[PDB]
């Protein structure tokens, strides 16, 4: 400060190895803003592919990226500031070396296979003319139809095109120029040829039927002799079974005879020689057709307006399929038929059942080779129902009377009278009658232990009903006022009258002296209305004195009572 620039380090002469970049320098120091060129004197340096010139710290640099003969020479560094410039030159000179021969690496081992070329490398460096000679044994070898060698761009090699058991053994190459000596030996050894097994045919998985037979059939190269084994499941297939395995000219062959339930799965053939094994899998499939593991119970038996969940268990081969069977017509799928298939679950629901859901039914599963069927018998009944309640009877004494009820529902029917807790049989006095919808009784020849009610029970298989019907008896006619005598004046009103009961069906007859008495309304007006009956006289007078009978008279009797009407003058 303040200065032109000037060198702490200067150019000095460099020995640059050909192909190889070198780096020149120098350290520079002085007043702030210095630049340099370079240059080959009479030429300044550009910078470019081959030209790296930095200026970090206060050293200046020209990297020459390879070198060659063109940057042997004259070189120049000239600082530049402001103030002024320094230069500062030096040669490079390339390293003009000599060196014996040197191999890089040992001589590797060769181990290759009989009757095959094998060869031998190595690089060697140093000064040529480098000469190369190889030796088996101290033997040297030479070129010919089989062995052959070669030496460029410092490579040596050695191939033999088809190795022999004389080929065996120890490898010497030695190289040579006139600074020095290198070599390096090796041995070779052959092996046999083997080609490890392997299947170029592979046998089929195929689906068999139980039963027939199949077989799987694959092939197999390599070098003999090759042993094949099989092994169905993971467990070594023996001779004897229902397995056979043969094996001709490489081709092996597994054959299961009878295909049962057991022979499905995995068949795989293992061949092995020396020098490797391989190993090939096909798969057996046995067709197993639905078998029935939960059947439909063989009948049943429901009421009308109900319901009921028929259900099966099928299993066998995937993709199987249901189909009911009323009566051998498909079964829809409704409010009235449900289905539904879930893991070998075949339910048919049937809702509002009623008579027209009977007969026989069958459940229909099928599959890839099969199809049995479990069939069951329904049967829905109608509860017996008195239709008709039979009108009460009432009747007189000895007679017989026959009471009946109307029945309907599904026959045959379980009838059974009773009276007061005691059951009535067919005998004497009862004489019990049951047939398709029609059930009665004759209860003959009437006393007071039949006065009273009957009960009448029906039942089927699914329901039960009592009717009832009663056996009253026909009341008699009686006086609860027999006439009474009456007296009136000549012209005055007269009214006999008594209070009749008994049987409704009644019937009034009035006489005089024997005599069939009338109704004439001259004053005679004969009546019955509300239990009582009147001989009324608008008008009395002489004649109209004397006995009145009165008879009432109903089907379960007949009463009479008199009274003397007198008229007073």
């Amino acid at each position: 400060a303040m200065e032109p620039p000037y060198f702490i380090e200067p150019l000095e002469h460099v020995e640059a190895a050909i192909g190889e970049p070198i780096t020149l320098q120098c350290k520079v120091d002085g007043t702030p803003e210095i630049r340099i060129a370079w240059y080959k004197e009479h030429t300044k340096l550009r910078s470019a592919p081959a030209y790296k010139m930095q200026f970090k710290n206060n050293v200046a640099s020209l990297v020459i990226n390879k070198v060659d003969h063109s940057d042997v020479g004259e070189y120049t560094c000239k600082a530049e500031n402001s103030v002024g410039a320094v230069a500062s030159s030096a040669v490079l000179v390339i390293k003009e070396r000599k060196l014996p021969p040197s191999f890089a690496r040992k001589l590797k081992d060769v181990h290759e296979t009989l009757g095959f070329p094998v060869a031998f490398e190595c690089r060697i460096n140093g000064s040529e003319p480098l000469q190369v000679s190889w030796y088996k044994d101290g033997e040297l070898l030479k070129d010919d139809a089989n062995l052959q060698t070669s030496f460029i761009h410092n490579v040596a090699t050695l191939q033999i095109l088809q190795t022999d058991q004389s080929h065996v053994g120890q490898y010497n190459c030695s190289a040579s120029n006139p600074l020095g000596t290198a070599s390096s030996s090796a041995k070779l050894t052959l092996s046999e040829h083997e080609v490890p097994p392997f299947f170029d045919l592979k046998p089929v998985s195929v689906d068999l039927a139980l039963g027939e037979s199949g077989t799987f059939k694959c092939h197999v190269t390599g070098t003999a002799p090759i042993k094949i084994t099989w092994a169905k499941d993971n467990r070594e297939i023996r001779p004897g079974g229902n397995y056979k395995m043969t094996l001709v000219e490489n081709t092996a062959t597994l054959t299961v005879l009878k295909v049962t339930k057991g022979d499905a799965g995995q068949y795989t053939c293992y061949a092995s020689n020396v020098a490797g094994k391989d190993s090939c899998s096909a798969q057996l499939g046995v067709q197993e057709p639905p078998r029935f593991i939960k059947k439909l119970e063989p009948s049943r038996i429901v009421k009308q307006d109900e319901h009921t969940r028929y259900e099966c268990k099928i299993g066998g081969s995937p993709e199987i399929k249901v189909l009911w069977y009323k009566d051998e017509t498909e079964i829809q799928e409704s409010s009235k038929f449900r289905m539904s298939f879930v893991e070998s679950v075949a339910v048919l629901e049937m809702y509002n059942l009623s008579v027209e859901d009977s007969g026989d039914y069958t459940c229909e599963a099928h599959n890839a080779a099969g199809s049995a069927s479990s069939s069951t018998s329904l049967k829905v009944k109608e509860p017996p129902v008195f239709r008709k309640k039979p009108h009460p009877v009432e009747t007189l004494k000895g007679a017989d009377v026959h009471l009946e009820c109307e029945l309907q529902g599904t026959p045959p029917f379980q009838v059974s009278w009773h009276k007061d807790k005691r059951e009535l049989r067919s005998g004497k006095k009862y004489k019990i009658m049951s047939e398709n919808f029609l059930t009665s009784i004759h209860i003959l020849n009437v006393d007071s232990a039949d006065i009273g009610e009957y009960q009448c029970k029906a039942s089927n298989d699914v329901g039960s009903d009592t009717c009832v019907g009663s056996i009253t008896l026909k009341a008699p006619p009686r006086f609860v006022k027999k006439l009474s005598d009456i007296s009136t004046v000549v012209g005055e009103e007269v009214q006999l009258q008594a209070t009749i009961e008994g049987a409704e069906p009644i019937s009034v007859a009035w006489f005089k002296d024997k005599g069939e008495i009338v109704r004439e309304s001259d004053n005679i007006w004969i009546s019955y209305s509300e239990n009582i009956a009147t001989l009324q006289f608008s008008r009395a007078e002489p004649a109209n004195a004397g006995k009145y009978t009165c008879q009432i008279k109903n089907e379960a009797g007949t009463q009479e009572c008199f009274a003397t009407l007198s008229v007073l003058e």
